[PDB]
């Protein structure tokens, strides 16, 4: 019951069985996981009230609120760390990521009522728009648990004015609508002027029962007896904040959603091999290469993959995967030594985690490919760069990695981009980095990932090498500073990289991403019209 | 030789000779722009080098490379004192803004040379990201005098990496290009990595005969002999600054642009009034108020315009007006007491600057009618918000501002603000604000600009009332703070409004904005199709 | 002054000297062109009132006014003999196709005013979307030169209702325009309803000092007076035919166009081998093959070819070529016998003119390239089909047809199609046939083209063969029928194909279409970032 079983089924399987585990690696991946999960719990706890007084308040949690909303074990959340003004709750007073509601995946966005009552702080406008950014890529539905009691007086420059600062959300729902992406919004508590507009901009308004939302015992401007019974802006009233979910989920209950299985190529199968391995493969010690095959193997389906110029540009893997049993595109870096390449240079060793001239111009071909069949691309990044010289040069280098970059914007699709460990240099943002606005949804990392524009030492002694004790002690300041600001923690509070994720999560925030890029996709290519899978064939069939 | 002069010339005339010259006002606003000048040239003189020191070495600075690249007289720059991360220079390392070439309008991004030879500093990407938007909202060509060292390895972290960081920009350029807007790019001096994509992200390359791009007595990588010779990538070599300016020329010289005639409905005509009483007319009192009309008519051509619903929300000023003989749509806040309004209340006064149920609806059908007209909305702010209420809520006010969002987000023109006197509360958003990322080109200011949430006082009074002398010097802290941060060079310093002009500049931005949205639009409505004329019309005919 | 050289510049050479001339299959291929251009001259001269009695009236005929708008000798006629509807006149009542005004390329429709004063006529309407969608295809400006005396009483019911009848060119006009596309009337004679409506859907309304545009010594309705005087929907009026030219000439000065330099990546250059050997190389007899790289070699600049793939797919040939320094598409069937092909079948030979696995992902591949490329198709098609038999559905064939059908509907660019000799069978479609409405602007053949679903004899040995003399008199009836209904003449009068041009005329439309698509395209690839290039060369160099 699936289309082209010779070319989607029985793929080449891939991975080996983890002969030699690393216990002392997987301690020290799970050592920054742990901090990671730490840093969250106390981000979620900090505020001014805690889930016990808000509960006896009548008001759920933003947590609350979300693990009544969505199916279990499906939250995927995004930005939890995000905190790039240095707030001092550490959060953007917003807890947002992918939710799956009686199997339609949605972008949630709840506020924080732990936080001056979900109030805007600085560095939410631009978490709120990496949210409608998502919705927008992969046209899902977008879903406010709102509690916004709009602006702190105090910081009031940092947060209401400017491009992209507390009013651009309401454009951003604008746009949502206009594209034909629903955004549905729950209405708790009291929300003037920035909750007001919140409340306002979406497509569904489900209000409580005591909330209200408003331009700006006298009531709170805009309650129920007004934005119900006067001016029909709340759609549904409810008691409590479990009914208000419950209206939400009836509203997403309502939305266009394919059944997965159209698109499928395949049953949805587990990788053969277990994910808890990662713990053991991807090394730590960023000096030590692995086998990327081994981490591919674990997060597609029945381990299967069905490379793309294999042999061709060896420093890139591109071939296509199954997720569910839905097709995506992999794009990841091949780590180790490469003997005899170059191709443009002479007896030479090539690096892995570098891009070189086929790897580039295989990517180029890949991406453009799977742009036309549209197959979303999931990148897995570990690079160090792209190759310098003037014999890079020569090969075009720039040119291919900004050729690369133009297949991207030109692709259309919705993209993930997983950071496994190196996310540096230019290959940063050419491998589909989170600077292709229009393409990547967002960026996930592991424990074992670091963020440079160049390594501490590169920078340290290109800075002070014209020093031809106390400049090596700057060099070393330098270098301990790079990887202070390079840790997947920090990376994450700064929005480098949007989420750090467990090895053991990575697979299914894939699942996540597919299986919202196929809930509803704008554009088609049924897959006996094809290109990708035909001329990955032909590649192996004729050279 | 112009469609409809029944409609669109002989309009109604506004404005009145300035009978009454206020020196002291005069005084006031012209030391506030006397300060921005100041800035600006301090910022542009600011630097690790000097113009005579650059040209000395053969290089131009930013600023002679724009003089010799464009006509005289027709600068028109943006961001110039955009600073948002308090660089010590006080520039984002970039000269920005409009300029025409043989009368071709076009945006320009200089390298500003004297700072670290151009390199890579904190709030530049967001500075180029306001460049690149602005040219695909005007489907206007993107300049780019380059002269870019990349990254300062102290501050990587904040220039580096992130979904609108280093990288974002050359996606931004292929984008343009995949939009059919070319971006043509003069190469001075080093470019590796960041400089070096973005000298290859461009349509166009021109190259100084010294230049080098690249990924990263041995010859930079790079060089001439490399990507003229080898790549080819470098289209064309020039011995100089000038050389390059002259190729840059040529090539502009090249690009598609109407002839403006095309599009005028009149000949182009000087207002009645004198721009120079405006500095009398715009009360740097913020308490007193001014005739609107007086500032209509001497910004848009023979002070003529052609109001659309006249007495109907009475609030606001929207009709069409024509600039250097084109149609615009215009919108404008009215000041003074409003008796009698507004009419969902009873026995009340209005106060202008404030938004109302009809003002919300009569722009929001402006808007459309302008969208679908083609007609471009330049929007001119002076504003204290949307009224506030249970009877404002009653009347919709929260569902009309967002409707005039939404309005305005379907629209798809480009449209410039103009923040005559004060930007704040939500109605800075909705009339056309900078939040409208896909229309709003950019935004400038007056002298007697202010940008605030509200008020330092509603502020102070809002956050401290519940004190029911130490806490009337936090009020008053809160106060001044408030002020502080809502002066015209520090909300540009933030880029709240992109530029502050001065008055006598204010219609040369209108002329520059008009003639480059009109240049080359990607759509047409054919004036005897027009349907705001003729709803206008209709309005004063029927009733 | 061009980029990538070593790419674009001294690209092989393709082509040999004409040795063995056959003044035979000249004689027989320019008495086809001498049919066409008797039948052109004859249908333009046919009607009711002859150019000599036009010229006394004031008129100038509908070729004069063309002539008098072009530049001389780029006149590209289309549709000269389209009338399906067998019109006694042999026509639609218009004229047009490509001409070229002070260098900008522009599309013609002028009406006939030999025949009824250009009044409709069954065909006209589908004759004027073949031109609007030309128009939009290219993004190039339309020209109506005007004189439409609206419906023929007698077959209103042929030429007024329906979705594409007398009333579908104001909404394609109106879509022109939305599109930012330019439509220009000169305004001619009386034009009520339907010329009324002809007359005032355009964007820029040139109006004749006599002629009249109407709804439906009394004046005619809608006079100068009128429609000058009072509405203003005449923007100019002129003394005479010569005068609305000069207008029209002036406001198409006024449009926006590339100086094509900026596309070039070379000098202009002649074909290296003269055209007029086309005439002994494209053999009348359909059973004898030639050299598809002799008709290539002679249609494109320096009879420079840059292969696709060469050795893949050898029943076609893909490629890119220069046409006036432009970059296009070249993808043409290759005749003979080839030999150990195809590969999926035993010991077998290939017939040139048929399509099979490799060719058809070779084609997939190329157009895909290309479309990312910005890049517009060339179609030169000779073709009996696409391989059959379940060796030939094993290898996907059905599947790679339509895949190519899908690249090309993807691709969103502008195309031209050649038939050389044999438009036949699925094939016609697949390769860029005019059944791609949204790509194909128009197509084109030569004196030894033919059009049919398949062989005459196919067709009777199909029908007849289960008559297991009068049933062999039936079949080769059938088969004098479809060669009737394929020769050249008949199958442009029917639009199957929309202009049959002379051999010396090929490169010339070639040259046209080439131009009008890079004149203001919608879309750029900088040459630096395209693919194309770099994947053909990779393949030379790799394998």
């Amino acid at each position: 019951m699936y289309s082209m079983p010779g070319y989607f089924q029985n793929m080449p399987t891939i991975g080996k069985e983890l002969v030699n585990p690393n216990p002392e690696n997987e301690q020290e991946i799970k050592a920054v996981e742990s901090d990671i999960h730490e840093s969250i719990k106390k981000a979620l706890d900090a505020g001014i009230t805690s889930e016990e007084k808000l509960n006896e308040r009548g008001q759920l949690s933003a947590m609350q609120r979300i693990n009544a909303l969505i199916d279990p074990g499906t939250w995927c959340p995004l930005n939890s760390l995000f905190n790039p003004e240095n707030n001092k709750f550490g959060t953007t007073n917003i807890v947002n990521g992918l939710g799956r509601v009686d199997g339609k995946w949605v972008y949630i966005v709840a506020s924080d009522n732990k936080k001056m009552a979900g109030a805007w702080v600085p560095g939410q406008a631009e978490n709120l728009i990496r949210c409608s950014d998502a919705a927008k890529m992969m046209h899902l539905p977008l879903i406010y648990l709102l509690n916004c009691s709009g602006v702190e007086f105090p910081n009031q420059d940092k947060v209401y004015p400017n491009r992209r600062g507390g009013g651009t959300p309401f454009f951003r729902n604008s746009e949502l609508n206009q594209l034909g992406i629903p955004v549905i919004v729950g209405i708790y508590g009291t929300n003037p002027a920035g909750g007001g507009y919140h409340s306002i901009s979406p497509t569904i308004l489900i209000a409580h029962q005591d909330a209200n939302m408003a331009v700006g015992k006298v009531p709170a401007p805009g309650s129920v007896p007004i934005h119900y019974d006067e001016t029909g802006f709340f759609r549904e009233v409810y008691q409590n904040d479990l009914g208000v979910i419950d209206g939400i989920k009836k509203y997403i209950s309502y939305l266009p959603a394919y059944n997965l299985e159209f698109f499928r190529v395949d049953t949805p199968k587990a990788p053969q091999l277990p994910a808890e391995d990662l713990y053991s493969i991807i090394p730590m010690n960023q000096k030590r290469p692995y086998d990327i095959y081994e981490v591919i193997a674990r997060l597609f389906d029945n381990s299967e993959f069905s490379e793309y110029k294999k042999g061709y540009g060896p420093e890139m893997v591109t071939g296509l995967a199954k997720v569910n049993g839905l097709l995506v595109g992999v794009i990841a870096n091949v780590q180790g030594l490469l003997m005899n390449y170059p191709e443009y240079k002479q007896n030479s060793v090539g690096i892995g985690g570098k891009l070189y001239r086929q790897g580039l111009i295989k990517m180029n071909e890949f991406v453009t490919l799977c742009a036309r069949d549209r197959i979303p691309l999931i990148w897995l990044q570990d690079t160090t760069g792209i190759d310098v010289g003037d014999e890079a040069e020569k090969a075009e280098l720039l040119g291919l990695g900004q050729s690369l970059i133009y297949s991207i914007e030109n692709s259309k699709l919705p993209s993930l981009e997983i950071t496994i460990r190196k996310a540096s240099a230019a290959a940063h943002y050419v491998l589909g980095g989170p600077q292709g606005n229009n393409t990547n949804v967002f960026s996930i990392g592991t424990g074992a990932c670091e963020y440079y524009v160049m390594p501490g030492e590169t920078a340290a002694n290109a800075m002070y090498s014209r020093k031809l004790q106390p400049i090596i002690g700057k060099m070393n300041d330098m270098i301990q500073m790079y990887t202070d600001k390079s840790r997947p923690k920090y990376c994450t509070e700064k929005g480098m990289v949007d989420e750090i994720v467990d090895m053991t999560e990575v697979r299914p925030y894939i699942q996540a991403f597919t299986e919202a890029a196929y809930q509803n996709p704008q554009s088609i290519c049924p897959m006996h019209q094809m290109l990708t899978p035909r001329s990955t064939r032909e590649f192996e069939t004729f050279g």
